[PDB]
C-alpha cells in the first residue's frame, strides 16, 4: 500500500547520474531509473534536490521517501536505512592533473590536498586512511565545488565514483587537463556493492515495489537501452 506521491531525494552534482540541465531540470541515469520505476509502480514521484550529506537525515525524518543518488549499498549505511536491489556498480577512483605522479597511496598523498564529498563513502575512506595519517583531506558540500577547487588548483586530487568523474568531468570541457591518478580503489568495507534506492527500514512495501519495477525494467531490456544513452560499457557490473 504505497503513497500516492513518492518523494525522491537526490544530489544533482553528480553527472551522468544526477545533475541539472540548462533549464534546471533533473537529468541523468538515476533520474531515468527513478522515473521508469515510478511509472511501473504506478505512483507519482517528486524529485527533491539536496546536498548529499542531507539525504539520509531527510529520509529518516520522512522529508523524502527515497534516495536515488548513486548511494552505495554498504554495511555501514544499512545500519541506518534499507536498500533496493542493485541499480548499478560504483567503484571509486582518484583524479589529478594530467602527468601528475599522484597515486591513491599514503606515500603519494601525504601533505597533498584531496577533495571528497561530505557524507560520502569516499569521505569515510579518506578520513580513516588518509586524514588520520596527515593527508590534507577536504570535505565539500557538493561535487561541483570539488571540481571547481580542483581546476582552480586548490586541490591536488579528488576521490569520487569512477564513472561520475569520467563521464561527468574528465570527458567534459572542465576536465580536459585532468586524468585518473592510479587504478580504482577497491575496498569492500567502505564502498559497498553497487548503488541502490535508499529507503526507511520499515518501508517494506515500498522496497518490494521498487525491487519489482527494477526487475521488470531489467527483464524487458529497458535498463540497457537507457544505459546506452550514457555508457558504452557494462554499468551494472556483476
Ligand atoms: N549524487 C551524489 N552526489 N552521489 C554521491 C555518491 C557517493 C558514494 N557512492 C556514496 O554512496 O557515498
Ligand atoms: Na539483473
Amino acid at each position: 500500500a504505497l503513497p500516492q506521491t513518492v518523494r525522491i531525494g537526490t544530489d544533482t552534482t553528480y553527472a551522468p547520474f544526477s545533475s541539472k540541465d540548462a533549464k534546471g531540470e533533473f537529468i541523468g541515469f538515476d533520474i531515468d531509473l527513478g522515473n521508469e520505476m515510478c511509472k511501473r509502480m504506478q505512483v507519482k514521484c517528486t524529485w527533491v534536490a539536496s546536498d548529499f550529506d542531507a539525504l539520509i537525515p531527510s529520509l529518516k525524518a520522512k522529508k523524502i521517501d527515497a534516495i536515488i543518488s548513486s548511494l552505495s549499498i554498504t554495511d555501514k549505511a544499512q545500519q541506518e536505512i534499507a536498500f533496493s536491489d542493485k541499480l548499478y556498480a560504483a567503484d571509486s577512483r582518484l583524479i589529478a592533473a594530467k602527468g601528475s605522479p599522484i597515486q591513491p597511496t599514503l606515500e603519494s598523498l601525504k601533505g597533498k590536498h584531496v577533495g571528497v564529498l561530505q557524507g560520502s563513502t569516499q569521505e569515510a575512506y579518506a578520513n580513516d586512511n588518509w586524514r588520520t595519517k596527515g593527508v590534507d583531506v577536504v570535505a565539500y558540500a557538493n561535487q561541483d565545488l570539488i571540481y571547481s577547487d580542483l581546476t582552480a588548483g586548490r586541490l591536488d586530487a579528488a576521490l569520487q565514483d569512477e564513472v561520475a568523474a569520467s563521464e561527468g568531468f574528465l570527458k567534459q570541457p572542465a576536465g580536459k587537463e585532468y586524468a585518473f591518478a592510479g587504478p580504482s580503489v577497491k575496498d569492500k568495507k567502505y564502498f559497498g556493492d553497487g548503488t541502490g534506492v535508499g529507503l526507511r527500514k520499515d518501508d517494506t512495501e515500498l522496497k518490494a515495489a521498487f525491487d519489482k519495477a527494477l526487475t521488470e525494467l531489467r527483464q524487458d531490456g529497458t535498463y540497457d537501452k537507457m544505459a546506452k544513452k550514457y555508457f558504452d560499457f557494462n554499468v551494472y557490473g556483476d
